[PDB]
């Protein structure tokens, strides 16, 4: 990786403007920004609830498990330098922007969203078949390059029984949040981001009701069609019923009932 200066990259970001401007997200533990390396567009994560420790520990992760994680459905790290991570820019943003049209982009389609869930599953099960528990998937760290193929990104709370519980709620499986560290974790937040994929859908909505994606699994459940995300022309009884069977599946209550990685990428590649 390059060792950047802790200098270099505020110029190249435009002295860090956190405007739509040069700041293309944000998220906790940090904001990421739009900067111009050479001949190179990367974006550059600045470090910024959790203490001054805690990022340098995040910080050191990060850079640890893209050392050994190389696969084209995770990110890459290019570098980093206060504490920056500078990455491959990836032109189409996260998923949960796309799922959402932010900035007025075109609503995905079907094919693209069943390839995108394929990409997703490779990058988890490269991580599993490695022992590293990504400990946050969720559609915002699901990135996508300009052929709209699917990197994992975020390996700062990622692992090789927890007193710190981190994650995002509407993501989290029970044993997540009860502080329990198992890939079985990953599988529970990756149906949670199937689901968001087939209803267009964010996992959690303030104004509405359910404010939790999670319950629709209830809802379908005991009265699924009625969800599908109507900003799709070429989704299919046969396809979107066929990626809500391993949603549910991802969604079982008991990690031990869940399928692990490869079942789940193999039965999105009976899918197609
Ligand atoms: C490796 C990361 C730093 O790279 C990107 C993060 C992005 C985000 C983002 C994602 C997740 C959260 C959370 N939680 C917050 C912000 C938004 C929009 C575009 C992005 C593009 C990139 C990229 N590398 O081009």
């Amino acid at each position: 990786f390059h060792s950047f200066s802790f200098y270099e990259l505020k110029n190249v970001t435009n002295n860090f403007d956190e405007r739509p401007g040069n700041k293309m997200g944000e998220g906790g533990f940090g904001v990421v920004y739009k900067g111009y390396v050479n001949n190179t567009t990367v974006a550059v994560k600045k470090l910024a609830d959790i203490t001054t420790e805690e990022l340098k520990q995040q910080f050191d992760q990060e850079i640890k498990v893209m050392a050994k994680c190389q696969h084209e459905n995770l990110v890459e790290l290019l570098g980093f330098s206060d504490l920056c991570l500078v990455y491959v820019y990836m032109p189409n943003g996260s998923l949960l922007d796309r799922l959402s049209c932010l900035d007025g982009t075109p609503p995905l389609s079907w094919h693209m969203r069943c390839k995108i869930a394929q990409g997703a599953a490779n990058g988890i099960n490269f991580l599993h078949e490695n022992h590293h528990i990504h400990r946050d998937i969720k559609s915002a760290n699901i990135l996508l390059d300009e052929a709209f193929t699917a990197k994992i990104s975020d390996f700062g709370l990622a692992r090789a029984m927890t007193s710190r519980i981190v994650g995002t709620t509407a993501y989290m499986a029970p044993e997540a949040l009860r502080g329990e560290i198992t890939p079985k974790s990953d599988i529970y937040s990756f149906g949670v981001v199937l689901l968001e994929i087939i209803t267009g859908l964010p996992a959690v909505d303030e104004h509405r009701e359910p404010q939790l994606l999670l319950d629709i699994k209830e809802e379908i459940e005991d009265e699924i069609e009625d969800y599908i995300d109507k900003k799709m022309n070429d989704a299919d009884s046969t396809s979107v019923e066929a990626m809500y069977s391993v949603a549910s599946q991802c969604l079982h209550e008991k990690k031990n009932k869940r399928p692990d990685i490869k079942k789940v990428q193999q039965l999105l590649q009976e899918m197609t």
